[PDB]
C-alpha cells in the first residue's frame, strides 16, 4: 500500500503512513489528518525522506507563465529577494512604499495560481486592475458578487473565509494585503485550510494590540523584511528601477534542458536538497568534490545552465528592448563570453570581453562617451574610478537564476536621463523549473 494524500475540507487526509508530521489520527474516520497549510511540510517530508506518495490533495487552477514587466525600486528588490528565500513571510512597509509592486513581482516570478485576500471590494477592484498587466482573461474575483476561479483571483477576507474549503486546494500562492487582519480567529482559517505552499503578507503595521500577530509565523510567516518611514527619507537610490523579464526557452531548447536536469535532480548518490534545500551555493559545497564518478551527473547542471544563457528568446527579446531603447546609452553585462560574442555580432555591437586588452577599452568607452555610441556589450562592471560613460539603460543577460550582485554593481554606473531621472536595469531570466 503506497502513501497517498488528498484534500478534504480544509485538511490533508493521509493514507499509508502513521508517522507523517503534524498528521494526527481521525478516530471518527480512521485516517490521519492535518490542517491544509501543513501540505508543504508533508510534501517536503515525503521528499527529503525519499518516500513514495500520491498527491491527490492539490488541484491547481492551471496557470500560464507570466511575463509582465514590473519596475522595482532598490529597497523593493531587497524585500522581494528576502521573501524569495522561503516564499513564506510578511513584508512590512509604510503606505506608498509600493508593497503591491513586490507582490506583483512575486506573482510574476512564481507564476502559480494565486489568491489575493483583501479587506474591501474597492481594494479588490484596485488589485484586479493592477493584475491586468498579466492579462485580464486570467484575473478573476471570487466573492459574493461573482465567483470566478482564474489563476489570479482576488477575494475579500470575508468571502475567502466563507469558502475556505472550496478555495483550499486551488491555489499555490496566497497574498494577504494588510495581513494584520488575518489573525482574526476566523480569517486565520483561510490560511490554515489552504495547501498554498507560498504565502506573502503585506502590511505597514505587523504587531497587533492583542499579540495575536504571533500566529502568523506558523500559518503565513513572520517579518522577513521591514522598514519604518524614517528610513526611506534618505536620498536613496531612486536613480534607477529594476524590471526582470522571464523568457521561456523555445519548444526544443526546453526539451534538451530536460535531458540535462533530471540528471542532477535525483542528485545521484544521495538525498540532497529534494525541495529547495540550497541556493546554488550547495552545487559547489560538498558538491564539486571529485571522489567517485557519479558526481559527473552534476556536469549536466553545468550544462543546463548554458542551455539557458545561449537562448533565442533572450536575443529576440533583447532585440525588442534595443529598438525600445534606441535613443539611450545602454550597456549589456553578462557572465558568458560565449554569450558576449553572440550578442556582439547579431546586433553588430562593439564588445569588451575577458580577452580584449588594456588599450582595447580606453577608446570604446570614450567613443561610448563621445557619441555615435549609445549601446555596447561588455562582460565586467565598468566601475574603476569616478568616471565611465553615463549608461541610460542597463541590461543583464542571466540564465535560470538572478545575479543580484551585478544588479547593484551595474545599477549605480547607470545614470538617469536628465529628463526622466531613473535609469532602467533589465535582467533577462529563463524559466524551466526556476
Amino acid at each position: 500500500m503506497i502513501a497517498e494524500i488528498y484534500y478534504e475540507r480544509g485538511t490533508i487526509v493521509v493514507k499509508g503512513d502513521a508517522h507523517v508530521p503534524h498528521a494526527k489520527f481521525d478516530s471518527r474516520s480512521g485516517t490521519y489528518r492535518a490542517l491544509a497549510f501543513r501540505y508543504r511540510d508533508i510534501i517536503e517530508y515525503f521528499e527529503s525522506n525519499g518516500i513514495e506518495f500520491v498527491d491527490n490533495a492539490a488541484d491547481p487552477i492551471p496557470t500560464p507563465y507570466f511575463d509582465a514587466e514590473i519596475s522595482l525600486r532598490d529597497y523593493q528588490e531587497k524585500a522581494l529577494e528576502r521573501w524569495l528565500v522561503d516564499k513564506r513571510g510578511c513584508i512590512v512597509l509604510p503606505t506608498g512604499s509600493g508593497k503591491t509592486h513586490v507582490a506583483m513581482a512575486a506573482i510574476n516570478e512564481l507564476s502559480t495560481p494565486t489568491l489575493i485576500v483583501v479587506p474591501t471590494l474597492a481594494l479588490a477592484e484596485q488589485w484586479k486592475e493592477r493584475l491586468g498587466i498579466f492579462g485580464e482573461e486570467y484575473v478573476g474575483e471570487f466573492s459574493g458578487r461573482i465567483k470566478e476561479l482564474k489563476p489570479l483571483t482576488v477575494s475579500t477576507y470575508d468571502s475567502a473565509y466563507v469558502n475556505a474549503e472550496k478555495l483550499g486546494n486551488r491555489f499555490m500562492l496566497l497574498i494577504f494585503d494588510e495581513v494584520h487582519h488575518l489573525p482574526a480567529e476566523s480569517y486565520v482559517q483561510i490560511a490554515q485550510m489552504s495547501i498554498a505552499p507560498f504565502r506573502l503578507g503585506l502590511t505597514a503595521t505587523f504587531e497587533r494590540e492583542d499579540g495575536r500577530h504571533e500566529i502568523l509565523k506558523e500559518v503565513v510567516g513572520g517579518k522577513v523584511f521591514e522598514l519604518f518611514p524614517d528610513s526611506l527619507a534618505g536620498k536613496h537610490l531612486a536613480k534607477y528601477t529594476i524590471k526582470r523579464i522571464f523568457v521561456p526557452l523555445a519548444e526544443d531548447e526546453r526539451v534538451e534542458y530536460e535531458k540535462r536536469e533530471k540528471v542532477y535532480k535525483q542528485f545521484l548518490r544521495a538525498r540532497g536538497i529534494t525541495l529547495r534545500r540550497a541556493e546554488d551555493f550547495n552545487k559547489i559545497v560538498m558538491a564539486s568534490g571529485y571522489d567517485e564518478r557519479a558526481y559527473e551527473a552534476l556536469r549536466a547542471w553545468e550544462e543546463a545552465r548554458r542551455i539557458a544563457f545561449n537562448s533565442k528568446n533572450k536575443i529576440r527579446k533583447l532585440r525588442e528592448i534595443l529598438e525600445r531603447h534606441r535613443k539611450d546609452k545602454i550597456i549589456i553585462f553578462t557572465r558568458h563570453n560565449e554569450l558576449v560574442y553572440r550578442i556582439s555580432k547579431v546586433f553588430l555591437i562593439p564588445a569588451i570581453t575577458h580577452r580584449t586588452s588594456r588599450e582595447e577599452r580606453e577608446e570604446i568607452l570614450e567613443g561610448f562617451r563621445t557619441g555615435r555610441f549609445r549601446a555596447i556589450v561588455s562582460s565586467q562592471v565598468l566601475d574603476e574610478g569616478i568616471d565611465v560613460p553615463d549608461a541610460n539603460v542597463g541590461v543583464i543577460m542571466s540564465g535560470s537564476g538572478s545575479a543580484r550582485e551585478y544588479i547593484q554593481r551595474l545599477g549605480r554606473i547607470l545614470r538617469p536621463s536628465k529628463g526622466k531621472k531613473e535609469a532602467v536595469l533589465y535582467e533577462l531570466i529563463s524559466r524551466g523549473t526556476g
